[PDB]
This record gives C-alpha cells, structure tokens and sequence, in this order.
C-alpha cells in the first residue's frame, strides 16, 4: 500500500484545469492578455473587415432561431400576462400568454394550435415579423434589464415542431356533414393572387364552411412575395409550401396562370361566370422605378429589385443559375433595399453599398433586416440622390449623385455643386413597389381608386365600391407586413361571409366570430371513469386556494375543468379563523421571482365559509354543470356522530363524491391521517353513513403511506387521494425571522409545502400505493402543471388529476392547455413514424445556437470547436463547400389511439426492487462534440463528485470520457445542453472500484 | 341568492381576467395601428426626433442591473472551468467566482474578488467594452439567450460593497510596520493620479511599502475618469471611492505638480531620494490639424480635451474648487472622429442642447474605433453618421464658423485611403469639435524624462512583460505607453508594474523575492472575523464540511477539499467487506423540482447510489493519512452495517483506531418502514452497541422519511449519540418519459427503484426536522445536511439550532472552490449585525428603492398624483415631467462597529423564539397587500393569483394596467408571492374594520 489518498500523477495531471482557491492576485502583462485573447474569441470582430465568402450561401441566418432547450428556457422566462399588451402589439391578435404557456409545458401542438388559430401563416410570420414594431415592441418585460421576450422565436419554434408531426388541417368538426350545409355555402368565390392576403382569406372562408373557394394567381409559383422575393436564407420555401398544403387540406382551389387583367379575368368576366365575391389580393406588381436609369439592361448591369430578387430566389429555392461580381450599389431604404443588398453578397459582390436619398434616423427596413447588413460589413451611404449611370463597355461603371438636407421645417432639396463619383458595377433600383398596369386597373372597372391609384376600401370590412369585390394586403397600400396582410384577409373574410349570406335571403351572428384552427388531434376521447364517476377530462382543481369560493369552481368549470373539490369545510362548531400572511413563495430553487414558482408554502387552515353556504353551493354547481364532478372536502375532529352528520350533509346537497380531510388532530403522528387506527374507523363512519363514493386524503408526512391507504381501503373508501402538502419551513431572513411572519413578535408556524418541488414525494407515493393495492382509484395531486407531468401520474397509476399550485402561479385558462396536451400525447402513441421521439420533443439535432451543425468527414472527429481560431477554420471548410455544390403526405395512426384508461399504471411494471436492477448491464457518458459549448462543467463535477475521468482539453475545452468512467451520471446531469453527453452501454472491462 | 355567482361590482372587477377563447378574433389593420401605440414600450422607427437631452446627466447604459436583475444573470452562468471571459479579461479577474458570490447573495465575496485582481472593479464595471474583451470570451455566447453580462454583475456587486462603506485594510499577512525591512520605507514617485497610477499605486501598497506618492499635475484626481468620461457613464462617486480605497493602504497624493523640466525630473526625483518612479501621466494633448489653426471657443472651435473637461466640470459635483456652467453649444454640431473621444463629444453634446449632432468619419462605418456599447448610445440619441469624409477647411464667415468642407475619401485596388480632391461637401454648422485623440508632444514633459529611449510613435519604450524604461529604476504603463486602450487594460499596466518594481527595489536593497509573481490579495476588516464553532468537544475552523455523498467518493477528494479550505468531511459511508456492493448505472439523475432549466443550480438531484464499493482497508487507510496530514480539519467516518451487534462494533472500532475525529452512523439498512433508522427501538439498540464500543463522539444520522423525527433523535440519545445529522434524503422517484419508462432506467429492461431526492427542493424539510429536534433535545448537537448552497441558507439552518453544515448537491452542481464563497458569505454576514448604520439590510441586501431597470425612480411631486405608467402616451408624459425637474437645474467616512461582531456561538438556535403552535400566531394582526405602482411593471399576474387563487381583490386598469388592492383583501399574500418584482408589492398592517367573510353569516 503506497498513499491511498493522493491521486497518482495521471490524475493529479487529468486534474490539471480543475479550480483551486485562490490565494494570490494573478499576473498578466497586456501585450500577453493582447496575444491570448484572439485564441478564445466567440464573436465577430472589429479588428476584422472581409467577413466570411457569403456566395452561394443560403442557410439561416436569423438571430431569433429557438431550439428546444433555448425556447424552453424563453417560454419560462415569459410573465404570461393579463391582458397581455404582446398580442394586443399583434397585427393577427395571436394569443401569447396562452401560446407561451404552452410552449413552458412542453404543449408543442397546443402552442401550435393557438398559433395558427389566429394567423393560418404562423410559421412564415414567426420567421419575418419585424416583432419589434409589432408583439415585441408591446411586452412588458422590456421594462427589466433582461428585457422582452423573443415571441417570433418562440412563435416560429411551436410551429416548426408542428409541422414536424405531420398532422392535417380539418373541416371545422362543429359544422354539419358537408351536403347538410345550406346551399349559400356553395357560392363561388373567386380570390385573385396568391399572397399572404388571400392565402389568409380563403383559409377562414373555408374555416366557415364555403366548399367552392378558388385562388387565381398569374405566375407558376404560390405564395407570393414570401416565395418570389424574401430571401431563403430568412424564409426556408419550405415554411411556404406547408402553410399552403394547410390551406389546401380544407378544400381551397388554386389556379396558376390566369391573370386579373384586360381579356383574361375580370370582374367582368367574374359576374357572368356566377362568381357571387371576389377578393383582390395581387400586391403592388411593378417596381417604383426613376426615370434616370431609362434604358439600362441587365447586361449593363442594372436591375430593379423585381428583375434581381425573384432571380436570386428562383436559383436558391423547388420553387420552378445567379452573377453579381465587383462594386454594387442599392437605392433605397426599405426592406426591399436590404434583402438585395445581402443577397448581392450571395451572387458574389465584393463591396455592397446602400444608398439612402433621406438620412439614416428615416430608415423604413424591419432594424432586424438592418442588422443582417451591417454584421455582413455593407457600407451605408446617407443623403445622396441618384443623377446619372455612367456607362463604357457596355457595362455601368459609376454613378453620380447629388447631396440632399433638410431645412428646419422638414423638408428636402438638393446640392447641385456637390456630387459623388462612386465606382460601380451593379445598380439595384431597390425603391418599393406600386400597381402601375392599366390593363389589371382596366379590369376592376368598376370600382373606385384613391389618390394613390389604389383600390379604396372601407377598412373596416375591406369592401371596395361594388360590395360584391373586396381586397387587402399590399394592394390596399396600408399593411407593409406579411402579418397585416394576413390579418386584411381574416377581416375580409368575414364581412365575404356576411355578403354572401344576405345575397341568399339569411343573416350571421351580431358579434363576429371566425373559427378556430383545428386537427384530428382535437377529436380524441380524455374522458375516464373511476369509483363509477364519468370524468369529462382527467383535471380537476383540488381543496384548496382556487376554489376558495364557489363562484371560482363555477368560472373554472366554464373555463373547461373536469372536475373540482370545495375547499375543506367542516361542521359550525369546527369553524377557524385564518392570519395572514399566511401563503409565500417557496425557496426550492433560488432568488427566481414570477412566474413559475416551484414550491408555495401555506400556513392556511380550512374554509372560512359555512357548511351552509357550501351545501348550498354544491346544489347550484350541480343543478348548472350537470357532466361537471363536485366533489365535497370534509373535515371533523376524531367524533361518530361529527363525520356521520358532516358526510350525510354535503351528500343530500348533491355531491357526487366526497374527500375525508385527514388532517384533522387525534388527541403515530399528531394528526389522525397518520394514524392507520384512526383512519380506518373515519372511514368506517362515512362508509355506514352515505351512499357516495368518499375518497381518503392522505399526507405524506408519515413513514409508511401504504398503511394509511389499506387502512382507508379496509375500512370502505372507495379510493384515495395522494398526496396532501409535505410539512416544512420555508426559510429564515438574515436576522433570524421567519416567513411567513404573523403579527409584531413576527411568529411562524410550520406549514405545508406545495408544488413541483415536491412532485418526487406525491409521485412516489402514488406508485407506491398502486402496486401494494393495485386497483385501488387514486387521485393524484402534488406538482401537476402541464399535460407531460400529468401523464407521469397517470402512467404511475393515478386515475384524475387535481391541481392547486399551477392555478396559483397562473389562472384557471391553463385547463386549454392540458386537455390540447393530453389529446396531442396520446394522438402522437399512434404515428409510427414518431416513434423516436418523446413526447412532443422530436429526436434532438446536434445544434449550437439551436441550428444544424454540419456534417462533412473534415469536422467530424479533428477536433475543432465554435470560437477561437478553430471557428475561423470550420467556417472556411464550410464556404468552399458551397462553392463545390454549384413530397408532403401527413402520417396516418396505425393503432387506435389510447384511451386514458390504456395508459394508467403502464410505468408500474419498470419498479422494482434494487436487486431487481441489472447491475452486469453497466454504462459509460460519451459526449458529442459538435454539440459541446465548452463550460467543463462535466469535468469539473467528475473531478469533485464523481471519477476524474473527463479530459479537458486546455487548447479547445472540447472534454473526452475516458475508460475510468463507471456511469454515475452525473455529468449528462450537469451539462446545459440537452442530449450532448448521452449514456451508452459499457464495451470494455469494468469491475467495481474497491480502493486496495 | 344565488351563492356561487358573483356580484355585478366582482364581474366588474373580473373584466382583463383570462377566459378560454373560442373564436379567431376579428380587428381591423387601421384599428390595430391607432392601438399599438397606446402600449409600446420602446423608441420607434415611426420616430424622428428624440427626447429633450438638455442637461440630463441620468444614467444610460445598458448594463446596469438593480438585484433582481443581477441574482437571475448570476444564476444563468455556467461558472466554467478554465473561463475563456477571464482569460480574456486583461486584469483576470476570476468572474466564474465573482459570479457564484453574487448568484449565492454574497456580494461581499463578490466584491473583494473584483477589487483583488482589479483596484478600479467599480469603473471597470461601468465602462470596459466587453464585448470586445470578457464577454467576446464568454461560452454562452454559444446559445440563443448570448452572453452574460458579466460588466453589469461586476457593477452591482461592486455598488453593494461601496455601499456597505467597509474600509481596506494592508494585508494583515504582513509583520507589524516597524518589523518591516528597510527596503518598504523606499521612497516611491508615481507621475499623474490616472487608472494606472492608481493601480500601481495600490499594489505597491499591498506589498508593504509604506512611503508612495503620486505627483497630480491637475487639482483633480483620476485622470480621464475624472476629467473626460462623461458622469452619465462614469458618475464621479465611483472614482472617489477607488482614490479612498487606496488612501486607506497609506499612498500619499499632491496635487499641482508636474512632471516638466520646470518642475518634476527624474534627476530631482534621484537627487530627492526616490528610489524609483512610475510615470502615467497618460497622453496630455489633443491631436490637432492644420486646418484648425488659430481657431478659438468664442469661435464655435473646440478639441475634444477644451470640450469634455468643461462638461465634467459643471456636471461632476465634486472636482473642482471653482463652480462653473454647461457649455452652451445650440446649432448644428459637427464631429470629427471615430474613437471613443469623439462619440463622447457626440452624446456630451446633446447635453449641452445641441440642435443637431453630425459624426463625420475619414472612414467607413465597417472602421468605427469605440465599442458598440458606445457607438449604439449615439444611435439612439439620433446622432447622424458621416463616413468617407476628411476635412479640409473650415469656412469663417465673419467671426462665427459657419460650415466645414470635406472631401470623399475611398480605396484603392491597393487598398490605401486616397481623397478625390474635386468631391466636396458644404456641411453647415455652428460648433466644430476634433476628437482625433492624444499625443503627448510638450518637450517640457519628455525633457523631465530624459534620459530614457523613446520609440516611432514618440512614446516611452517600455519592455511589456516589465514595464520597465531604459532606466532601470523608472517603469512607464497606461495611455502613454501606447499598448493600453481601455481602462482596465492601464490598470492592468500598473499592476504588472508593480511587481517589477518591487523586485527592482529588493535588489537595490540586497533581497531576492520569489520566481513565481505574488501580488497580495484585497482585504477588509470583514476577512478578520472568526467563524470557528466547537461541537461535542471537537473544534471546526469552518462549520462548512464535505456530505457523506459522491464529493467523498475518494480520499483524495477529501485530500483536495481539505486544501481548499473546507472545515471537515465525512468519508462515503463504508462497510466490513461481506457487505460490500455493487453499485448500477446510470445512477444519479437531475431533478425535475424546477421544471426544464439546464446545467447551473439544479433544484435537486436523485440517486440510487448505494454505499462505498471501496473497502474498510482502504477507508480505514485513508483516514490515517488524512488526519496525519490535516490535523485541525474534522474527519468523521460514515460507517453502516446490518442489525447486528459484533458488526457494528467491530467495524466502528476499525474506524476509531484509524484516527477518525468521530463516526456517523448511516442508518439506512434493512433486515413502519423497512430500514433501522425508521424505527426507535432499533435506533436505540445500533446507538447503544456503539457507544459501548468506542469513546470518540459518534452522530445518529436520520432518515426525514419518518413520521415523527424527534422520536428517531431522541432514540439516538438515548442509547448515547453524542449527536444527530439532519438529514438523509427524501424519498422519490424523479419522473417518466413519456412512453412510461423511467429515470434512471437500469439496463434492457429499462428498470428504476425508488430513490433519495437531495438539494434546494428538499430544505423545508430538513429545515423543519433541525427546528424540531432543536426544541425538543434542547442543546442536542446537530449536523445539518439537506439544500445548503451559500452562507446564507447556511445561516439558517444555524439560527435553526444546527452547529456545522453538510453539503453535498451544491458541490456536484459546482465545484470544491464554493468554500470560498461560503466563508467569506458567513464573515460578512456576521460583521454586518455590528454595523448599526445597516440595520434595515436583509443580511447582504439592501433595502430597495423604485428600480425601473435597476435605476433610481422620481420621487417628484405631482407624479406622485395621478398614476402614470412606463409606456405608450404615458411613458412621453414623464419623459416631459424628465425634461422640466433637470430644466429645473440650469462623503466616505467608514462605518465602525458599534456591537460586538457574534461569534457562531452566538446565532445558534436564535430562530427558535420565533415559532411556535398555531395557536401561538395572532389572529388580531391581519394585513393587507398594498402596491408601489413605481415599481410596477404592469403584468396583471397579482390580479390573476386573487382572481383564480383568492378574494377578486385587485382592480387592474384598462388603461394603465395598473392594479390597485382594494379593502377586500384578507392578507393570504399570494399577490405579493407571485410579482415578478422584488417588494413591488407589501404586505402592511389593516387600519380598517376585517370580517373574515363567511357566505351564509
Ligand atoms: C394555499 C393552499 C391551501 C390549501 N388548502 C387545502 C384544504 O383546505 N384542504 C385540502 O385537502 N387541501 C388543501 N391544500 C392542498 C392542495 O389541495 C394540494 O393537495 C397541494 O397543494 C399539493 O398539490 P399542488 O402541487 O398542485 O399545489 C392547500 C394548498 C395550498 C397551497
Ligand atoms: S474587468 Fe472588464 S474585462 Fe474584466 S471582467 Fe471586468 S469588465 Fe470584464
Ligand atoms: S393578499 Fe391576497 S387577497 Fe390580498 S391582494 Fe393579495 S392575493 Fe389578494
């Protein structure tokens, strides 16, 4: 035996970045620190001015890209607002509290659903909404430091992972079978161009229920200028096929090739083919152009925006060669101007300047599009007005301009003695864009147009003149978004709907009322039966604070709630007065303040309302929510006749069940739920006394709660409920006091903790009584706030769910979210297809920044991470790869899907006992570098708690398992990014590690 | 009456509640535009013109953080290994300590960690360009959320410690003064009171010596901080609290002197005695132009050093012996430059009320030289930018300046800057200001250097790894080396001067000093405070120790714990080899207590771990070893064996002869639950044996998985414990994927087993079993274990009646180094209960103020009216109640405590008079909510939690979306439970008459 107890010198060399306390101050000249800093750059470079080779490149480049782990964490960060100013920021009025709790719960499809709902272009506008003069622009969270949520990210995340699932648009399942609607729904409307506006438009139309809906567009392509024109590097054509396939699950016809235009499609023509609407919705066609570049070509290199940018698309997108090199210069300011000027740097440019004829605080560009110019080193050029394009051998080769300025009342002029000459190869007319064609004006003869040549609508209802002709979008020239277009179809859609009707001898509804976005997720049964109850859905709030009173349990069962218990209440003589404070926020993990709270603490006794008032509470609940369950909380002291009259009281008022509170004192635990005796005759009492099923509550705070349980169970509980709150004490301040504090001698009592901090306790105890008396209902509560956790309780042998914190840190709208949560968990059980994933998270791509990290044998395996040096290199072997290289059918259930009674107690069957526990089948962490952001957070936790079996690598920080590693876990378990240290099964020898 | 429905004044109240919709909403675009102004929060693109900036001198950067802000940024950092941010900072700081002191509430830590690599922490915070130094570094720039902020968390911890006024004192390692070798009375010069005299200044100092002088030329002292960094970056009490700071060590400053051949030279200095000098006299001159000449202030004409010190001087409350005014500069104002002078001019200009500020650049904007959180401040003052113009002349149309011509500057295929001679432009304007940047040229100032070798540029020419002249006993560093750049690069200048220096002046005196440079830490009187405890007759340095857990795996993590300072450590629990086992995997997972956060500050963990798989040999071994080598660190043996009397003694006799300070019994094994640390009788009967087996103290560790845990305790004592530890972990099982298998899944089957839940979840548990036991077994002794993370909860579980402290979550979430942070937590902790001036601090917190994005809130008179919010129309009517008060408008004395500083000793068990029964609670005190609506920030969640969680209590406004609590609020708290605001809202006393309502009386 040497020293057992000093680490030999491999280790004490794997150690050898470890943290050690420091003990002197570090010494460092600035020339080294100079040196040394360029090795652990993450970031751009002002020391820098050619940037990347961007040619021929057409990956993402947007900031606000969310994968999983990142849009978790934003989605939790959010304050999930009353009357949220986000959505009243958002052109389409999407809801984002309720999209953004979803997303915090994991609820991919019900974020999703409440996305499209509202905006049947989610995606797209997720990807290209300028959101900081839109949602964003409105959040309350811009007043912290951390400031506003990143809503497009999170927007555009949902409806990503939605498409992923694959799952159809379907006819609005309210409505009649198809040859039972009237016969006005059978009109044909006609919308002319297939842009955001009457893609938007035909959606809600066939959201009503209109079966004979047709897009005319002139061009080949769909989509308008979300194909046509904005780049592929910010809107994936992709994202634009599926909306459409969305749009064409509900039976909209689309035309290409058939132009509203003189001798093509007129109104004209339009009436005497029985079209009974039209919505015009073709944009502004042609490019805003200045008479000085009259008679330049492409080949001398001049473009307007509308020759360069569907060219540019057309070349990089499935959709139907590029050639850009040299000097560019971009007129204009909009996001026309800054679309081509990245898109130059695509074709090849060697310098982009824009050039703006106002100044730089007039701007129009979305400051997102603004920031893709300047991080790609563009060259920004105020106050200067075209004059003339200087032309030799055959190609552009300057330009002249003249300087402009304002004049202190606000308005321009120009200076003619002073000119800049500014080499040049390319010029893009880049200006905006209008509706000059007197053939397309020709054909809404007769309608009326503005000063600006545009269609006049009412904009309130989006009707032009003849109230048979409506349009919106681009072409009304008020909406410059794809979300205002969008939003000018859905507002159109409905007075179409109220003109349509009235032409048929009937009238619509006074108020408004578009329908919601709908799938076959939607249709799945989440009802269950349990003690011969019938659940509408499994959720129920438990005795607690939200159902302090009994008008809460009547807007909660309004608001979608399967079921509720009153609040605790007992006989008169029983009756308790509360303090105050008595409920506070838990400290389970850290100084977090807001929205969701992992544990609340309450020192808060039972109701402070009368068995009277909730008698007659239960009566009214009943008489009005007759498929609603009531259940009735009761308490008495350790009394015959107490339980028998309590019990038989809150039966006659028409309970469906009631919940024996076990926390009442004895007089083997303080309170009689500790006590089996004790319980078993309480519930012997009720048992002999009513006809109702009674359900036991029991508390965690005991040794055993498999004793309790039989104990109920013997004595004639027809189930019981598991758990109640763990008993604690929340924490002191500083001095010594404790919170909550009552009165001036700031006093305290233990109270009981609740919420998902104490989720392992309630959730071991529900399994724990369902294999020692399997069969017996229970109803679980204890940290249930989302649909993915109320399955854990469910699969752990739980038959309903009763929630009380969630409500807290939230509102009684959550119950949306777990149903749609709940249909979409056990839909997703039936696509094969989807088998790898779990739950709603697809199988994880290896991402940084959440976005797919390449592929190509060179960065597989030589070691080279995402900073420094090495960044340089992976981004040199990436652009002289794009140098080199120069079907959608939704799945379909294959097994019924399951109801909620197939998936109860299904994870009963993996416990056991630790000697049931394979301990041949041992694994070793292996972690996947392109996926590594370099924290040494595995290698500082193996170092410290763990085996020393991670090398570090002082050069990249890219950390390597080793052979020692005996699979604690405790590495995967630390580290930030989700699923880059995977565990795997060991392929080499381990036996234990036994010291001598 | 119909008693579940409300009442017409509560479905009133009810109207902005949530309700599940059911129908797409329908809303014009043209009704949405007029709306969306009604609610924004921020400056839009609508928008031309600006505020009214005129003498508003108010804070404006971006990275500052109040403590909400700065706990959440804290607790976001990974806390890397081997950080990339400090080894891009170039002072080091260590920032992955910093920030765990200040995500774990100690900012005194924090702030004694700054202050030790960097003197000027403080400023440094406020204006270092960190993107392009440590936060260029930082990792999590890798992900969506982006970097840390690390500037503004060095800022707020800085700002607490200024604000506890806590003096520096010499390092207490070195002997008394007048024990010191001659060689610390040396003489020392220091030229100019800037950053990087400062700096070295301060180092010197920390080393011993005890006679430094810095010679100031101005009447003002440190140097551009003071007299160019304008106040609404840099305000000026931060610069006098650095100079404090280091005239505690003793460093000496005289104003008015120069060095200048008619005054200071280095041969006065060596004919005066000084034994060598350090010059940061920075870089006095602006960089003039030809163009220029013979153009003076009556004339529109300033260079960036006539025109920012005005600025300072009547904008710096503290400076200058004279009281002077704003410059006033109205018209167009024209800027020439790109560096950080000249951005400064551009933003100091709208405060002087400039009409219009004009940057013209001889480059290209991809050329700007300041750092993008300083080019960005300009932007949205609505500055406008010129690039590729050079000028020319400047046009004097009979006295006044009128205009400036240019002419259009660009690249060659060469790529060198040419200037087309014929492209001219006729920019009016009424103000020219030259922010080229500094030189020095005055052959006053290098004559008094002579004779040392200047370079090209006309600089001292210094060796860079010493700081050193060709003088060998005069050193040179800051701006007017030329390497330097930034603040913290010229403190890092004097810094690594300082050493050399010292190993310079050694020499001179006959003494070597080591190879490895050493530079003294920061201290205070807080670092003085002793924080031993005794326990069962053993005496502890610290009461923090290693958790019989994973972090105790190896002895020789106990070897490396020991050396980083933790208190005692219990070995894993071990065993006599018939029960030894095998362990599985995976076998530790993360907890999902808090929902889906990855990697820093896990809520729990759960494990089925079971004990060592190392023998008793090797055990036994170890704590020979480690108590031999550490005899003043506790080592206490965690030893288990089944019911069986000849095993437990055998085994804990095995571990007294091997030199244990004592034994924990870990009293989970089988044979009213199936373990013998749930059952009393057993409990006893394990206690007993042992105790007849062994005369070292041995602890009970208990199990919270019980009914009653006193019982279990008082079983322990009964049969002789010396003591317990609470507790073990929590019963549990941590969750299911979604298909309904587990985690941790064993091997094909995919199998789990219940297991322990350990961390911040479970401290309510393990807090109420120390508080129990504590009342119950008065003077009991009692480890604690169960969510400890930082002296803060650490001093809870002492005020519960713990003596010394178990972890084990918090360092398989970090590292051993978080001893660092919880010793110099509970020292300042303890000295701040002396400090009489603080009282109203929670611990290390200070008593809030009206933060709006950590920013003093007015306080003003009829804004305190009528009720105004921070945005839409509302937001532009205080901004204009914002330009009338600052149109209305046109020190350090250390605390002393006062109290003796408590021993531990003295906090044990204070919290218990503090609880009690229920019945002990008044019920005739009741309190009701009420809201700061200054600190508001409009979410609705307060009306949300009393609308579904409690009594409709709060009317949220339609407008304003400000709530105000109405006299229907019984207390419950919930509101005040779920602001995201830190004591936004505040729980008071009742004034009026409370029925506690009961539905039918
Ligand atoms: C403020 C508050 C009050 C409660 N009042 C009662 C009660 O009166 N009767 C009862 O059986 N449970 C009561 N409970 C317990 C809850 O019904 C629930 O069992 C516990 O909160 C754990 O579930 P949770 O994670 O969803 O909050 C209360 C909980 C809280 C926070
Ligand atoms: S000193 Fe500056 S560079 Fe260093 S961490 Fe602080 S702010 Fe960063
Ligand atoms: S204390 Fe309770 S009743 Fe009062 S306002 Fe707050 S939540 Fe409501």
């Amino acid at each position: 035996a040497p020293v057992l107890s000093k680490d030999v010198a491999d280790i004490e060399s794997i150690l050898a970045l470890n943290p050690r306390t420091q003990s002197h101050a570090a010494l460092h000249s600035t020339l080294a620190k100079k040196l040394d800093k360029k090795h652990w750059k993450r970031n751009p470079d002002k020391n820098c001015f050619h940037c990347e080779k961007l040619e021929n490149n057409f990956d993402d480049i947007k900031h606000t890209t969310l994968g999983e782990r990142g849009a978790l964490r934003e989605a939790m960060r959010c304050l999930k607002c009353a009357d949220a100013p986000c959505q009243k920021s958002c052109p389409t009025h999407l809801d984002i509290k309720s999209f953004i709790t979803s997303i915090s719960n994991k609820n991919y499809y019900g974020a999703a659903k409440m996305i499209f709902s509202d905006n049947p272009l989610g995606l797209t506008c997720g990807m290209v909404c300028p959101t900081s003069d839109l949602c964003v622009g409105g959040c309350n969270l811009y007043a912290t430091e951390e400031g506003s949520i990143n809503i497009g990210g999170l927007q555009q995340f949902a409806s990503e992972v939605f498409k992923a699932m694959n799952i159809p648009q379907i006819r609005n399942p309210c409505l009649p079978s198809q040859e039972k609607m009237p016969e006005a729904y059978s009109a044909k409307i006609a919308l002319l161009g297939a842009g955001p506006a009457s893609i938007s438009c035909a959606s809600f139309l066939a959201r009503l229920g209109y079966s004979d809906i047709t897009i005319f567009e002139k061009q080949e392509y769909v989509g308008g200028l979300s194909t046509s024109e904005i780049p592929q590097f910010r809107l994936p054509y992709d994202v634009v096929n599926f909306e459409i396939e969305l749009m064409k699950d509900l039976g909209v016809k689309i035309i290409c090739g058939k132009s509203l235009s003189e001798n093509e499609i007129t109104l004209n023509t339009l009436k005497e083919e029985g079209y009974k609407a039209a919505f015009i919705g073709i944009g502004l066609p042609e490019p805003k152009t200045d008479d000085i570049f009259q008679g330049l070509t492409q080949d001398q290199g001049f473009y307007t925006s509308k020759d360069f940018l569907p060219l540019v698309a057309k070349s990089s997108k499935g959709m139907c060669p590029l050639s850009i090199r040299g000097a560019v210069i971009v007129l204009g300011a909009g996001d026309t101007a800054f679309d081509c000027a990245t898109s130059a740097l695509r074709c090849g440019a060697r310098r982009v300047f824009l050039v703006f004829r106002k100044g730089f605080v007039n701007i129009r560009a979305v400051p997102e599009e603004v920031e893709l110019a300047k991080e790609e080193k563009c060259e920004f050029l105020p106050f200067l007005s075209p004059r003339k394009v200087i032309v030799k051998g055959g190609r552009i080769v300057a330009v002249q301009f003249v300087r402009t300025e304002q004049d202190e009342t606000g308005k321009w002029n120009e200076d003619e003695d002073q000119i800049v000459h500014l080499k040049a190869d390319v010029v893009i007319s880049a200006f905006g864009s209008v509706l000059r064609d007197p053939k397309v004006k020709e054909a809404l003869s007769p309608i009326k147009f503005n000063r600006w040549d545009l269609p006049e609508v009412d904009p309130e209802t989006m009707q032009t003149s003849e109230p048979w002709v409506f349009a919106g979008g681009d072409i009304v020239g008020m909406a410059n978004t794809t979300v205002e277009s969008v939003n000018d179809g859905k507002q159109a859609s409905w007075y179409i709907h109220k003109y349509i009707q009235a032409q048929y001898g009937a009238s619509v509804s006074a108020k408004p009322e578009l329908p919601l976005f709908y799938t076959p997720v939607d249709l799945v049964d989440i009802s269950v039966e349990m003690a011969g109850l019938k659940f509408i859905n499994p959720f129920g709030l438990a005795s607690a604070a939200p159902t302090t009173s009994s008008s809460m349990i009547r807007r909660a069962f309004e608001a979608g709630w399967g079921f509720a218990l009153t609040k605790t209440f007992s006989l008169d003589k029983d009756i308790v007065t509360n303090v105050s404070p008595r409920i506070v926020r838990g400290t389970t993990s850290g100084p977090m303040y807001g929205p969701g709270q992992s544990s609340f603490l309450n020192i808060e006794l039972i109701s402070e309302k009368t068995a009277a008032y909730w008698c007659q509470s239960v009566t009214e609940l009943k008489a009005d929510f007759p498929d609603n369950i009531v259940i009735a909380s009761i308490m008495c002291s350790y009394n015959k006749n107490d339980w028998m009259e309590l019990s038989r009281k809150a039966e006659a008022s028409g309970a469906d069940a009631l919940e024996l509170n076990l926390s009442s004192p004895h007089g083997m635990g303080l309170a009689c739920g500790q006590d089996p005796e004790l319980v078993r005759n309480i519930c012997r009492w009720v048992r002999q006394a009513v006809q109702i099923p009674f359900f036991a509550k029991l508390t965690p705070n005991v040794t055993d709660i498999v004793s309790i349980a039989r104990a109920a169970k013997e004595g004639g509980a027809d189930g019981v409920t598991a758990t109640n709150t763990v008993s604690g004490l929340m924490g002191l301040k500083a001095d010594g006091t404790p919170w909550p504090a009552v009165g001036a001698g700031k006093r305290t009592t233990y109270g009981g903790v609740s919420g998902t901090a104490i989720r392992p306790i309630a959730l071991r105890a529900v399994t724990t009584i369902a294999r020692a008396l399997p069969g017996f209902p229970i109803l679980a509560t204890g940290g249930i706030d989302s649909a993915e956790s109320g399955l854990q309780f469910l699969h752990s042998g739980a038959s309903v769910l009763q929630v009380c914190s969630a409500v807290q840190n939230q509102d009684f709208t959550v119950i949306q979210d777990y149903c749609t949560g709940l249909k979409a968990l056990l839909y997703l059980k039936s696509i094969e297809e989807l088998q790898g994933w779990d739950g709603q998270s697809p199988g994880t791509e290896s991402h940084q920044k959440g976005k797919p990290v390449p592929r190509i044998a060179e960065l597989m395996g030589k070691k080279l991470p995402n900073f420094g040096p090495y960044l340089e290199q992976r981004k040199k072997i990436i652009a002289e790869e794009k140098m080199r290289l120069k079907e959608r059918k939704p799945f379909i259930p294959k097994k019924p899907i399951p109801a909620i009674k197939d998936v109860i107690g299904k994870a009963l069957q993996y416990l056991g006992t630790f000697g049931e526990l394979s301990n041949i089948e041992q694994v070793v962490a292996v972690i996947d570098e392109e996926m590594c952001i370099n924290c040494g957070k595995c290698y500082m936790t193996c170092n410290d708690s763990g085996y020393q079996a991670i090398q570090f690598d002082p050069e990249t920080h890219l950390p390597t398992v080793t052979d020692t590693c005996t699979g604690c876990t405790l590495c995967l378990s630390v580290c930030p990014i989700i699923d880059c240290i995977r565990m795997v099964s060991r392929t080499t020898p381990y036996e234990p590690k036994r010291g001598l």
